[PDB]
C-alpha cells in the first residue's frame, strides 16, 4: 500500500512531539523529551484509500547537518508548525520553508502551515496573519490543538492530500 513520508518541523516547544503522539496514539502528552527525534508508522484511511503514514518528529538544529538534509530529502511533505501564543515561532517558519526548498531543490514542495496550541486563550498570532503567510506560499493553513485533538487529523490528512496533488 502507498506510504507517505511526513516530516514535522518548527521551533522547539511548538508541540511537534505532542501533535505526532496525538496523531499516532490518540493521547495528549504533557512532556516528551525535547531532544528526541523519532519516526512512527500508522495505517489510516484517507478519502477511501488505505495508506501508511510514516511520520518523522524532528528534534531541531542541535544535530548534524547531514541528518537534517537526509530527512528533508527523504520527506515527501512537511508540517511547518508554530504555536499561536509564540510570535518568535511564527517568525521562524520562513527559515524552515527556505531550508526544505534548498535541500529538495524545488519551488513546489508539499507543505501545510500549522498553528498549534489553539486551545490557549493568550493568542499572539492571528488567524489572518497566518492565512496571509500560507497564501503567499500556496499552501493550506490549519489551526490545531494537540491537547483537545482539534484539527490534528485534518492537518496530517491535508498534507497527504497535498502529496497526492503533487
Ligand atoms: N495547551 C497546549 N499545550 C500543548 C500543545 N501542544 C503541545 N503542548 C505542550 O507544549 C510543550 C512542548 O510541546 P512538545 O511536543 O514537546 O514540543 P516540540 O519541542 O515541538 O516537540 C509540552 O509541555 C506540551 O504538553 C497544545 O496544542 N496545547
Ligand atoms: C528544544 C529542542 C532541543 O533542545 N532539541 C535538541 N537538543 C539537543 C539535541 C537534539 N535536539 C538532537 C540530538 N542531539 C544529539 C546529537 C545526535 C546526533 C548528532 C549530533 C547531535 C542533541
Ligand atoms: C483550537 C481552536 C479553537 O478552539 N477555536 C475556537 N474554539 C471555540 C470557539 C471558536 N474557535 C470560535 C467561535 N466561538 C467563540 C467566538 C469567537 C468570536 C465570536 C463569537 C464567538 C467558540
Ligand atoms: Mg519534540
Amino acid at each position: 500500500m502507498t506510504e507517505y513520508k511526513l516530516v514535522v518541523v518548527g521551533a522547539c516547544g511548538v508541540g511537534k512531539s505532542a501533535l505526532t503522539i496525538q496523531l499516532i496514539q490518540n493521547h495528549f502528552v504533557d512532556e516528551y523529551d525535547p531532544t528526541i527525534e523519532d519516526s512512527y508508522r500508522k495505517q489510516v484511511v484517507i478519502d477511501g484509500e488505505t495508506c501508511l503514514l510514516d511520520i518523522l518528529d524532528t528534534a531541531g538544529q542541535e544535530e548534524y547537518s547531514a541528518m537534517r538534509d537526509q530527512y528533508m530529502r527523504t520527506g515527501e511533505g512537511f508540517l511547518c508548525v508554530f504555536a499561536i501564543n509564540n510570535t518568535k515561532s511564527f517568525e521562524d517558519i520562513h527559515h524552515y520553508r527556505e531550508q526544505i526548498k534548498r535541500v529538495k531543490d524545488s519551488e513546489d514542495v508539499p507543505m501545510v502551515l500549522v498553528g498549534n496550541k489553539c486551545d490557549l486563550p493568550s493568542r499572539t498570532v492571528d488567524t489572518k496573519q497566518a492565512q496571509d503567510l500560507a497564501r503567499s506560499y500556496g499552501i493550506p493553513f490549519i489551526e490545531t490543538s494537540a491537547k483537545t485533538r482539534q484539527g490534528v487529523d485534518d492537518a496530517f490528512y491535508t498534507l497527504v492530500r497535498e502529496i497526492r496533488k503533487h
